[PDB]
């Protein structure tokens, strides 16, 4: 049959309740298997196990000193001394799989397989369609400790040729970009969205490049990664938090910590393996404390804190809104004082019974690579839109306030 090229993907996702980790799923593989694999925002590759329960006719190794090798980045070039299989070939190109959950990093090797998702045209699922010979990483066993059960891998989406997003927009020859709709469910799915926009969301609410907030896409020089190579970039997404407003009013910050040093230090990155935004101290001392004084302000005291919280609050006082507790706001002021990532309740608190709710923010500590690291919760029921190909950021602010939410998409396995 003829088979049409597509102009986006649809791909699951869904919060694991456990390790608060977000899983999607891919097939790949002949015979073709499902794979469940960890979210990994910043990650340079997709990488799996290959030597446990890896059966496939499709796979092959990448060799050393071949195009596929290099745009792997031809880290290095390995022999394995036990049989050969799926992860463990002679002359074989590899690379450092990373769990960033643990911070580990362990050597892999480069191969191609079949790898199956569905296409869509962003309102619902579509047809099925394949890359033949889709590059990855292999890894151990090991590398799995601490991600979710049932997992066999990560799927890395960062700045690399290799990573989901670049590797389908030039299999498919779609606009290099990709747009992420996580969700706190941990029984429903959300979506991530490879490829052209617009996004439609139950019952009728689009997104589009026209609905969302545009800011600069940014890069650190200097990498974030467990391992790299001296003089690599950060493969991370990057944006430029200027200041930071609650209830309106600026928390006064130390901006040398917002700006990228030239030795890579400082600075705001998205990423999904962080559950909660991680703040530097001082910026996690200013930003709590604000927090508290403008919640003290409309009578929501402050309670004992609970791990891994600083600011923790009673209800007694609290509406429910459309958009989420009615607590201060938050807003992360970007390229200009009009440019804002807005935290409402729902993104900003985590409850934890019905008397106790806790500002979704943890201390990073000093000296720490990156100052601000948006993480899962302050991203949930929000559109974040990656845009390669013009190098900006587009987000969408809560969908709660068009009645709708990330676990909204017509998805149908
Ligand atoms: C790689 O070559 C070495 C040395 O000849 C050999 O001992 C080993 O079995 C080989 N590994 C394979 C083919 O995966
Ligand atoms: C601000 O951050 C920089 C970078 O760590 C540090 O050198 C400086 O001492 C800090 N300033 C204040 C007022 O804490
Ligand atoms: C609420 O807090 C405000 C500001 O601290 C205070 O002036 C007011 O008395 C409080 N209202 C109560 C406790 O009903
Ligand atoms: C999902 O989209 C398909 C295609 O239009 C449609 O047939 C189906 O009824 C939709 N499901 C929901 C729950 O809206």
């Amino acid at each position: 049959q003829p088979s049409f090229r597509p102009s986006a993907l649809v791909v699951p996702v869904k919060k694991d309740a456990s390790t608060l980790q977000y899983v999607t799923t891919i097939n790949q593989r002949t015979p073709l298997v499902s794979e469940n694999l960890v979210v990994d925002l910043g990650g340079r590759f997709l990488w799996v196990d290959c030597d446990q329960n890896y059966v496939s006719s499709t796979y092959r190794p990448v060799r050393c000193r071949t195009s596929q090798c290099s745009l792997s980045g031809s880290i290095a070039c390995g022999d394995c001394f036990n049989g050969p299989r799926p992860g463990c070939n002679n002359n074989t190109c590899g690379v450092f799989p990373e769990n960033p959950v643990i911070n580990t990093a362990t050597g892999g090797e480069v191969a191609e397989d079949v790898v199956s998702v569905e296409s869509t045209d962003g309102s619902s699922s579509g047809r099925v369609v394949t890359v033949p010979r889709f590059i990855f990483s292999c890894a151990p066993t090991s590398l799995l400790q601490n991600l979710a059960s049932g997992v066999v891998g990560m799927a890395g989406l960062g700045r690399t040729r290799i990573a989901l997003p670049s590797q389908f927009a030039s299999a498919f020859s779609f606009k290099r970009k990709f747009a992420m709709c996580l969700s706190g469910s941990t029984s429903s799915n959300s979506v991530i969205i490879f490829g052209n926009d617009p996004y439609t969301f139950l019952p009728n609410i689009i997104v589009s490049d026209k609905t969302l907030t545009y800011t600069p896409l940014l890069t650190n020089p200097v990498s974030t990664s467990a391992t790299s190579t001296q003089g690599e970039p950060s493969v991370e997404y990057f944006i430029g938090v200027k200041s930071i407003k609650i209830n309106s009013k600026i928390v006064a910050l130390n901006t040398s910590l917002l700006s990228i040093s030239s030795a890579g230090l400082g600075g705001t990155k998205i990423s999904t393996i962080n559950p909660y935004t991680v703040l530097e101290t001082s910026i996690y001392k200013a930003v709590t404390e604000a927090f508290i004084k403008e919640s003290a302000a409309r009578n929501i005291t402050r309670v004992a804190s609970v791990a891994p919280f600083g600011a923790c609050f009673s209800t007694d006082n609290i509406l429910s809104t459309r958009l989420g507790p009615s607590v201060p706001s938050i807003d992360l002021v970007l390229q200009s004082e009009s440019v804002v990532w807005t935290i409402t309740g729902s993104n900003s608190m985590v409850y934890i019974n019905d008397n106790v709710v806790c500002l979704g923010v943890v201390d990073g500590g000093s000296n720490l690579r990156t100052s601000i690291v948006i993480g899962g919760h302050q991203l949930e029921d929000n559109l974040v839109q990656f845009d390669l190909a013009t190098s900006r950021v587009g987000f969408s602010g809560t969908l709660l306030g068009s009645r709708t939410t990330c676990a909204n998409f017509n998805f149908t396995s």
